[PDB]
């Protein structure tokens, strides 16, 4: 039994997974180690937690858990950490998947798990513990998308004595149909270590479900408190901001100089004095943005697959700095091509100007359709019509013999899409017959058909993510709110929550629990 | 040019794009199809009579031409000054255009729309059964001299059979994952 | 063939095992359809229809191996050569075909006719050995070629 | 003209009528609205881009009418000759083609389709 697809399995294992009570006593009466943590391959097959304990509250055997934590025989470690770090609530949480019935099941293991531990002991704050990795339960579980654990441990409500402490949900002065509850914020807005929000706002994309998560009922509002408090107005002077810049960009590329030598020498005049501040802006603003895209390339640390994944915003600005960037180079670089590069930053920077479209709900849901269509339906339309299109230019350019050339044929097939197609723009095809089968095909498919059928399929869509796009604009303004809350560049400290207030002020050794408290009112008219 | 649209027939690999074709083929049968019926009746009888009105343009295929271009946004509308009656050959043509461009365009992408609202899991399961076909296909006929179709390895089922002999037959192994009460 | 077609599984019973004249549950007619090519044809993908033909099929077959626990009845061909799951597959059976290719039987001396056969299941994770005989090739016809 | 327009208020006695009205009504508040919003941005960035690249098209409005006539769908796509970049321009024209006038007004299309399919009642 040395083998590593069994490996470290001991009897108490075996006992502990037949659902056997008695057996899994005689055995540990005999002196059986409790900690014999099982390091096979095969638990890393399906991993439990690698402990005798971890596996017997994750198959949902609670009195084999309670027998084990509190015997008489051996004490049983429930901060025990395996080779992973992972401990018993870290297991629970891997253990879940969403499920309903899992769901019910993890939530009510880890609430008897906390009790327990509470129970033998008070003073340790067992959901404290980090494996390997430094992610606590909750934060193992914002990151992992166990949308079902975090709303149980954000709303965890115990109204015991000697077990309040271990909750979240306070209720407060409810006199009447009307309850305030107090949701704690400890380690949602700013752990130190890695909070709530930033694992759900700056995840690895990977997540299954880490646009729902933030619907959970403390930080939605947590998020939109935070938006209506001071994020709302910062957001709205950067939006100008950009506003200015881009319009001072557009009043410096448009009043260029025709003249040739594209490093052109400063005439004293007052336009062109106007003109040169509003293109050295221009580049400073490149440069910014470029440095920008730098620094969230570096600090974020995209997986080299989210870049292109779950980051669309800031990949194109990147692009537009370095659009810029490349244009300020080949200005001092004696090339008239400077053009061809600045031009380009300008459309696409007003394309940009959707990014701030986020903060308004109806405009941020429009933006969030239009990056899921263009994602899905445009390119799925684009593909095929390519297709449709190359192959039609190719057969009518064979036949055709000015418009011989593969490009002028394309164009003018492609004029047909935004219906202005001659339908006789040549007579040199000498087979009258073929060429107009071939256009009247051509546009049939792809004019009456096609394009109709993206019609419908974008029709169908929007039908079909109305709340998933809701879900991402949410998503987007929470990164947009933790990114402006780390990085401010205003020098103020109101990024803090509701004051700290006395949830109970008797802790299980007798002293103040002051804990960052977040106030929500809500109103009952049934029975109350 | 055509060869270039069965290129179209490659894209039955992708969930995504396999989907989208056979969207495109249902749609072409059906929608495409009854409304290219109408249409003709349509641009025949109006070709017809614009035609049958105008005396360049006295062709049958110029007229047929000149009211298609309606279709794809381009009809003049003052193609020709030979009709002698201004007004039957404008109200002939402002009611093709209201029953065809107008009406019957809007109509197809409306049906189109309900279509695809209907056949969203119908073309799933044609595109995995194009896929299972492609897949025999490649299975029967492989032109590489391979030995790689076979499953899962063949597993002691039981090993006693009703004569006590060995139950040995290619089972093929999948997991799956109980969260309820075990 | 009547009998069981009609949801009498009594008579069928009786039949099969009297003790005064046996029954042929192989015996063939004049198309050569059998016993199980009669259900799968009689079966019109409705859910009653689905759980009684499945239901019969599964009594069938263990009073089959019962009586011939050597003799494997699934095997007989028709006169057309196909099998009552590749008749099924044919003619568009889904229930039939998605029962069979599902057919779990736990009792002793009724394993060895079922397909879906469980593994190593300790705890929430169970991995079920489908049989893929003659569902890829079967080297006369495979469900997979005939779908 | 606008007065002719205001000959719709008197569609209100007639239930068919009114509720096409109302319909109006809703379509023009939200959705024309986002949709001119969104065609705004995208027009203004693209004329710019095309003027700045173009040296009698070298003025800003009649790049932007060129551009907007791309959504009644009557863009020349060869408007000019004076861009002397044909690759840029081309690609800008194309670019901008997509984005608006393939998918944005289908987009307005859908929009519309999905809110007339949620507001019968209202
Ligand atoms: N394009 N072309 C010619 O140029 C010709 O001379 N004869 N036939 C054809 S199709
Ligand atoms: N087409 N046509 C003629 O050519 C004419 O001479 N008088 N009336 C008509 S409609
Ligand atoms: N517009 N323009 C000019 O007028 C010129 O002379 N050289 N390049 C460009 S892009």
């Amino acid at each position: 039994y040395t083998d590593s697809y069994y490996k470290g399995q001991t009897a108490l294992h075996i006992a502990i997974e037949r659902r056997n009570m008695t057996l899994v006593t005689l055995l540990v009466e005999n002196g059986a180690d409790v900690q014999a943590a099982a390091n096979g391959d095969f638990f890393k097959g399906f991993y439990f937690g690698e402990l005798p304990l971890s596996l017997a509250a994750c198959t949902n055997q609670l009195a084999i858990v309670k027998f084990l934590l509190q015997n008489s025989w051996q004490p049983a470690d429930i901060s025990a950490r395996d080779s992973v770090g992972n401990t018993v609530l870290h297991a629970l949480v891997e253990v879940a998947d969403n499920t309903v019935d899992n769901t019910k099941f993890v939530t009510s293991m880890y609430n008897e798990i906390l009790i327990l531990g509470a129970k033998l002991h008070p003073t340790l704050k067992l959901e404290e513990i980090t494996n390997r990795k430094g992610l606590t339960p909750l934060a193992l579980a914002a990151s992992s998308g166990k949308i079902g654990v975090l709303a149980y441990i954000l709303q965890r409500e115990i109204h015991e004595p000697e077990c309040r402490h271990l909750s979240r949900k306070f209720t407060e002065w409810a006199y009447g149909p009307v309850h305030s509850s107090l949701y704690d914020l400890s380690c949602i807005d700013t752990c130190e270590k890695n909070s709530v929000l930033e694992v759900i706002a700056y995840s690895s994309s990977e997540t299954p479900n880490r646009h729902d998560m933030l619907l959970v009922e403390p930080l939605n509002r947590l998020l939109q408190d935070k938006w209506d408090r001071f994020v709302k107005r910062i957001f709205y002077f950067n939006f100008f901001v950009y506003c200015l810049y881009m319009i001072i960009f557009t009043a410096a590329a448009y009043y260029r100089p025709v003249e040739g030598l594209p490093p052109y020498k400063l005439k004293n005049t007052v336009g062109d004095y106007f003109r040169v501040t509003g293109e050295i802006l221009s580049v400073s603003g490149g440069v910014y943005f470029f440095f920008r895209g730098i620094q969230y390339f570096l600090q974020r640390r995209p997986s080299l697959k989210s870049l292109f994944v779950d980051s669309y915003s800031e990949i194109l600005f990147f692009v537009q700095s370095l659009f810029m960037l490349v244009s300020v180079v080949l200005y001092f670089s004696q090339r008239k091509e400077y053009v061809a590069s600045m031009v380009f930053s300008l459309a696409m920077g007003w394309t940009n100007m959707l990014y701030y479209t986020r903060g308004f709900q109806q405009m941020g849901i429009y933006a969030v359709m239009i990056e899921k269509m263009i994602l899905r339906d445009l390119c799925r339309f684009m593909f095929v019509y390519l297709v449709f299109l190359f192959g039609f230019s190719t057969a009518v350019v064979t036949l055709i013999e000015s418009y011989n050339s593969l490009y002028s044929t394309c164009l003018e097939l492609f004029k047909f899409t935004i219906g202005m197609g001659d339908l006789e723009f040549t007579e040199n095809y000498d087979f009258k017959a073929v060429f107009i089968i071939l256009l009247l095909a051509y546009v049939i498919l792809t004019y009456i058909l096609l394009l109709n059928m993206l019609i419908a399929l974008m029709g169908e869509t929007v039908n079909k993510i109305a709340q998933e796009s809701k879900n991402i604009w949410k998503l987007q303004r929470a990164i947009t709110i933790l990114d402006t809350e780390k990085s401010f560049l205003k020098c103020m400290r109101k990024a803090f929550r509701s004051g700290k207030l006395l949830q109970v002020g008797f802790t299980p050794d007798g002293k103040d629990d002051y804990r960052w408290c977040f106030r929500v009112d809500e109103v009952n008219w049934t029975t109350w």
